[PDB]
């Protein structure tokens, strides 16, 4: 419980708190989140350029806030999906036809965040256990191995879009020193 690096958010910057927690630490900032948000625009842009552009359609798409943030609060999941992808991570949905009932041990993962409509909740593994880190979370909220399977199940039954970050994360000392809990 000693070295839990949780970036305590005060404000609306949910992309910031979500990612600065998700990556096991502070790696992104508001403007930078808008910069990565822009990479969706240009990535989908190139994606369309790979096949699916008449002529004006290209511009008719670019005249859009494609991931581009204005309200620094209701960031859409794409910002965590891409921000990890640019770091060498993958992001799966936990409500996918298969992924929802394929039996992925949440406790086995390294990190996954959930989004209720527009609101983020960060779930990161530290040590042998997992911690909830929310926008207005006073910090780390403990979640036992089994209570994790409980957390996730409640999410899908409550209306949470959960997202399982897959890959190698920037491991912080928190994971090493979470062998001590309460």
């Amino acid at each position: 419980m000693e070295s839990i690096f949780h970036e305590k958010q005060e404000g609306s910057l949910c992309a910031q708190h979500c990612l600065n927690n998700l990556l096991q630490g502070e790696y992104f900032s508001p403007v930078e989140l808008s910069s990565i948000a822009h990479q969706l625009d240009e990535e989908e842009r190139m994606r369309m350029a790979e096949g699916g552009v008449t002529s004006e359609d290209y511009r008719t798409f670019l005249q859009q806030p494609s991931g581009n943030m204005d309200d620094s609060g209701f960031f859409s999941i794409q910002v965590i999906s891409n921000a990890l992808k640019v770091w060498g991570l993958e992001l799966i949905l936990f409500n996918s036809p298969e992924y929802q009932r394929l039996r992925i041990d949440p406790i086995n993962e390294r990190s996954f965040i959930c989004n209720y409509k527009e609101h983020w909740f960060t779930v990161r593994k530290l040590g042998k256990q997992w911690f909830n880190l929310n926008s207005l979370l006073t910090g780390p909220e403990l979640i036992s191995d089994t209570y994790l399977a409980l957390f996730l199940a409640q999410l899908q039954q409550e209306g949470y879009s959960i997202f399982v970050v897959k890959g190698d994360l920037p491991d912080c000392e928190a994971d090493q020193l979470l062998q001590m809990i309460r």
